[PDB]
């Protein structure tokens, strides 16, 4: 047919599609089983590699996004829609994507690698603004993006078992990128220049992997969007993971009466529960009512992870590290709507006093009654404490700076510091098409279109400058990916972007101005959540 | 033959006076009238008895006795430092007070206006060049007051509960000094029905305490605390403390309550003044020995208590600040501050710094006060360190209690008026770095700026008459604002909504809302809080 679009790989052949993209064609391969489907008896478990197949297997469409939970809030609107599942559902969720330039690059093009985020409880690669077409197209990198076990299925864990170990939804990941190594080559990329990159959950994810020894043979270079491993939603304890796969468990029936004892039995039983059983209660264990905390997330087993990541970005070794990280400017504010009084995407939640002290016990719920006070302390205006919009804006920066900003600070200075070569950016542009209220500005995951290019097309309602934009951005991504500084090659046009440095602290104002180096990631802000506070909780 | 002007006739006898110079005009001047019988001998740590009346003329031309203290050696030859120490012999027998007013005496009835000197009740004296009535006094008629009280052991060692040393006496001494103003200040040409008291520091506190004290506030009618509370950290101390400290001291020096105070009663007045210090508990600066008792008598209940649950609706009250309160004590006890170098020092002296201003404070408290005052852009950086620890000492200790003090009495009534004073005198001896510090503002108010014969400027002089102009306002209508004269800048008053104050500079007048507004949230709100849950 066309040697481009038919692929030999490791386990058999391959055929592709021809998408066209507005600066021209490109090759995908959609669809490739990287393992065998963890469906059966093989649910909760690591994942393995997928057996040889006869014949040629098509990849030319998306395949099945992983059982997740599907959101309701708000019905129809794009703002939620959009991350919302666009294939069926499905244990057999086990692929990933490959996007090469049509023809297939002359010599070893650098790999993008993309992990979605979805508090680790949803999200798929076969969404729309994680579309690797341009990125390929235009940047000509082949760009690879997985399907990993969310929720119950990636994370559900009985620490210390055999057959539901944990954090198998990383191991999918990892698995993905044993494949992408020994893989790649066929479809003109290199193996040598593996670069990670995702938002949120992907995020952590990414940094996961950095922390993780097995898989640091697997890439080179890493990206970390809005999200970090450190934060205090990332991961949990090996008893708290416990305490919520029993109670969840327990609450679907298993196991049935009061028998008990045998963790294998509970599994086995678990095993047997329809997929969307599991689901159904994946929101009641958790230990009290909150925001920006997940139910099934990675765990700190002794093994993927060998301590707290915590105490691994404090005492690794990061010296050969090159590492991209970021925030958008109000990550908190997409969090509020879900879950916190006087917050709806339709007013604009001019709240009121009371609203924001509880406000920030929801947002801030493993804190005790001082730590609260402390909170309201450094984020209440004392001249005007009953200002509505201080107080609105004042909520979604307590949820922003705890859970994202902090933590990316935290982890930068921690990296720099231990050796890395880090470099740091704030988002800043609200895209015009967005159609979340005003009052969010830019939330939580709005990079993302950007970064992947999105703009770039014709058809879809981006302004000029937001193409240029995104082509920029594509730029600092992929000269990240390459050289691995997103400064621009030889060619120093204009604006430098300086490596973020214990001493200096250097940032820089992604948006529509060019670059604008800033120092200081919230210092002041974040000295709080990242020095204070933490002995002001393990004190109460 | 006798000036008619000078010889005044008050209830326990005659007294002649003496004709001063002001720079523009005579002035009448009683000094050293004595409002109580001498608190010697047995009389010691004993509230004050009435001065018994005498016969004949008391010479009232110069200034008697300084209470018996502890006198500031640090910097020998300073003035910055020796301007507050003892100007006349030292004694026990120091109960005299001062009166000015215009020459000739005024002949309708003028609003008084009573100085409270400050020293951290372990020292001071009326006798002070600083406080010098003669300008006020001839270029706003006014007719001032001024008594010594009683200081340190002297004036303050409390056995709460005895007779023979109930504490708080040198409190009693300037209400005995107020009552004798009531009586008596119309044979000057004082007006009874008008009396404003002002003080600084340790006499800003005794202002509030007399606010707090109910037969105190039925002796005056408004007040100005300036760079002082009677709530805060170094006012006042449990009776308990007060306690602990006068029998140990009292053991210091080699000595049942009755007993005990017996044996303090032999001492020489300096054996107890050598030894005052030694008391403190801890390793502190601006934390004195001998301060108000809170007895449950003078003070009914703790000035937090108290100035949360008051009326104060027939009040006003004027209060502010100096811009650099904290910087004058560095230099007593933080190590690396030093009135000769810039004191520039290292995080590790800030954080050393931390424990020696806040002594209460437990390690975390300590780390929040370090987290609140940290640039952690350049934590490092020695310049703002040294501001810093400066502000440290002067929000926590100053400026706070007094934004405190403004909310609770605005809050419950009161009609407040706040300030800052930004003006650093010309003629000041202090390094440039302790910016504006603790007290000098006092010699403006007083108008000495208005003295050729001393150094000032001229946009000094008429800064200095502004400023008499806005005290004698209040003092004369509760409102420091130009009556008459809708001049430009007019000052509103400290609300609990607006927040507002004003700049006391050589500009006009500046509105300010919201007093280090974030930062005494801390230091009022949260750090209390905080320190009771690490508490001993
Ligand atoms: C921004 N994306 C999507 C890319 C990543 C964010 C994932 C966190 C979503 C927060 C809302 C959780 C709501 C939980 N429920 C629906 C159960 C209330
Ligand atoms: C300017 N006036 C006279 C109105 C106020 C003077 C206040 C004196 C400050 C002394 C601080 C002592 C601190 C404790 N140690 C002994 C450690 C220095
Ligand atoms: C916004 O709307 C939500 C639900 O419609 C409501 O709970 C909230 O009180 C509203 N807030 C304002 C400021 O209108």
């Amino acid at each position: 047919e066309d040697p481009q679009l038919l692929v030999r790989v490791r386990g058999g052949q391959l055929r592709g599609i021809r998408l066209k993209a507005p600066g021209g064609p490109v090759s995908a391969f959609l669809g490739i089983p990287f393992a065998e489907p963890p469906v059966g008896s093989r649910r909760f478990m690591p994942p393995e590699p997928k057996r040889p197949w006869s014949g040629v297997l098509d990849a030319t469409t998306f395949q099945n996004v992983c059982y997740q939970y599907v959101d309701t809030l708000y019905p129809g609107f794009e703002g939620t829609e959009m991350w919302n599942p666009n294939r069926e559902l499905s244990e057999d969720c086990l692929y990933l994507n490959v996007w090469t330039p049509y023809p297939r690059p002359a010599s070893p093009t650098p790999v993008l690698i993309w992990i979605y985020g979805g508090g680790f409880y949803s999200g798929a690669a076969s969404l729309d603004v994680y579309d690797g077409r341009f990125l390929a197209q235009v940047e000509g990198a082949v760009l690879v993006s997985m399907n990993y076990r969310v929720g119950t299925f990636g994370f559900l864990a009985l620490p210390g078992s055999r057959e539901a170990p944990g954090n198998v939804g990383l191991l999918d990941q990892r698995l993905a990128l044993q494949w992408v190594q020994e893989n790649i080559a066929a479809f003109g990329g290199d193996p040598m220049s593996v670069t990670l990159f995702g938002e949120s959950a992907g995020a952590a994810s990414v940094g996961m992997h950095i922390l993780s020894l097995p898989s640091r043979s697997l890439f080179h270079r890493a990206v970390l969007q809005s999200g970090t491993p450190n934060g205090p939603w990332a991961t949990v304890s090996a008893g708290e993971a416990r305490r919520r796969a029993t109670l969840l468990a327990r609450l679907v029936g298993c196991p049935p009466g009061g028998a008990g004892g045998n963790d294998t039995e509970l599994i086995a039983c678990l095993r047997t529960r329809p997929a969307q059983d599991l689901v159904d209660h994946e929101w009641h264990v958790l230990p009290q009512e909150s925001i920006f905390r997940f139910s099934f997330v990675p765990v700190v087993d002794g093994d993927f992870l060998s301590d707290t990541p915590e105490a691994l970005i404090n005492t690794g070794d990061f010296q050969d590290l090159q590492v991209l990280v970021g925030v958008v400017k109000d990550e908190g504010s997409y969090f509020l709507v879900y879950g916190v009084p006087g917050f709806s995407k339709d007013n604009e939640s001019l709240i009121s006093r009371a609203q924001f002290l509880a406000g920030v016990r929801i947002g801030v719920p493993q804190a005790s009654d001082l730590a609260a006070e402390a909170v309201v302390l450094h984020y209440t205006d004392w001249l005007h404490p009953e200002d509505p919009t201080h107080l609105r804006d004042a909520m979604s920066a307590v949820v922003g700076d705890h859970n994202v900003v902090c933590p990316v600070a935290q982890l930068a200075g921690r990296l720099a510091a231990q050796g890395a070569r880090v470099y740091a950016y704030i988002f800043e542009h609200r895209a015009s098409t967005l159609t979340w209220p005003l009052w969010m500005g830019v939330p939580h995951g709005y990079e993302i279109e950007f970064i992947f290019g999105l703009p770039l097309d014709p058809s879809l309602n981006y302004t000029t400058e937001e193409r240029i934009f995104a082509q920029r951005l594509m730029k600092y991504w992929t000269n990240f990916a390459r050289t691995g500084d997103p400064n621009d090659p030889r060619d120093r046009k204009s604006p430098q972007w300086p490596p973020y440095t214990t001493a200096a602290q250097q940032y820089v104002s992604l948006n529509l101005k060019p670059l604008e180096v800033r120092r200081g990631l919230r210092a002041q802000t974040c000295a709080f959540w990242n020095r204070f506070l933490p002995k002001l909780l393990s004190a109460t």
